[PDB]
């Protein structure tokens, strides 16, 4: 039987960067320009199997008060829109907000979203890689529209959170 | 006021992976087959750093909690020898000894050392990248012998520790 893990994660980033679209792509495996997100739902749920380690993860994916939004989160995706430089500048403010609300660091994966929009891209790959490296975060280029690397971003975060759970088990078992 | 930081870091990994050689290349700019202090500047952010670089003498066995060695550490380099698979298998055990001893996670940079030994290499780049990614660690391929990426490994660790210091100040 697989090992079982459960985590709440948060989607972070400025408005219109694709937080809802990425969550819909991951949980419902489609994209719709006219998707209507409803106010009557704090989070989506995904159950994910990781073959490499025979582990099953149940995720609650929260997407925008602030205190309740962050409370209990064990990880997050930190998104920007590669076509809008202001959304990239603001990822640091989102990281700081999350860490201040939780009073601890949690793992974040930096997600450069909308990479399918090649002709209007303004934030270069190397800029995002550098920001992530400076914070020891992983970096993923994604498109909710095409699906490119969307599952990969969430799976990467899941593996990090599992390794942290294991670390904590060892610390409590000395 | 100009930003000054001081960190204790640990060099981790099995015997003969190159912990001393990497530190000697970094602090003294040489390699010879026969704690340490470093001052460095991260000029991109105009940050001055003082490092105290600790490493274990000999080849000690793993301990549930290792007294003294880890106390006060804020980061480390986790080294293996790309020509010896056992040293790669053991990096997880060193990571856990540090975390058990500190009762917290600290940032580690995974360092695949001795990459100059191309014909004898047995641990592939992708294997190290995967291990690092699973823990949200950065990954560097280095050689104390040539000097390749030695400065970069320590500099990246310093920047991570600085960002964590700033996180703590914000929190
Ligand atoms: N081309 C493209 N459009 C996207 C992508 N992700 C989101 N969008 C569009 O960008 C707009 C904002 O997305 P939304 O999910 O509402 O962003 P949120 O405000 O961060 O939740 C919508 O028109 C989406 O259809 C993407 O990867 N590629
Ligand atoms: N070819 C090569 N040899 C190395 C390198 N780093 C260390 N060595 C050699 O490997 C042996 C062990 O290195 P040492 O610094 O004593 O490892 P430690 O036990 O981890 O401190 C010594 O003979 C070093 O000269 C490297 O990058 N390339
Ligand atoms: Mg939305
Ligand atoms: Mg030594």
């Amino acid at each position: 039987m697989p090992a079982e893990y459960r985590y709440k994660i948060v989607m972070l980033g400025d408005g219109a960067v694709g937080k809802t679209a990425m969550t819909t792509r991951f949980t419902q495996n489609f994209f719709d320009t006219d998707y209507k997100r409803t106010i009557g739902s704090d989070f989506a749920v995904k159950r994910l199997q990781l073959d490499d380690i025979n582990a099953h993860v149940t995720l609650q994916i929260w997407d925008l008060v602030r205190q309740g939004f962050y409370r209990g989160a064990r990880g997050g995706l930190l998104l920007y829109d590669v076509t809008r430089r202001r959304t990239f500048i603001n990822i640091e403010n989102w990281k700081e907000e999350a860490f201040r609300s939780l009073q601890k660091e949690i793992p974040l994966v930096v997600v450069a979203n909308k990479v399918d929009l090649k002709d209007s891209r303004v934030v270069a790959t190397e800029e995002g890689e550098e920001y992530a490296k400076n914070n020891s975060f992983m970096y993923v280029e994604s498109s909710a529209l095409t699906g490119e690397n969307v599952e990969e971003a969430y799976a990467n975060l899941c593996r990090i959170m599992i390794e942290e759970s294991k670390d904590i088990s060892e610390m409590t078992s000395t």
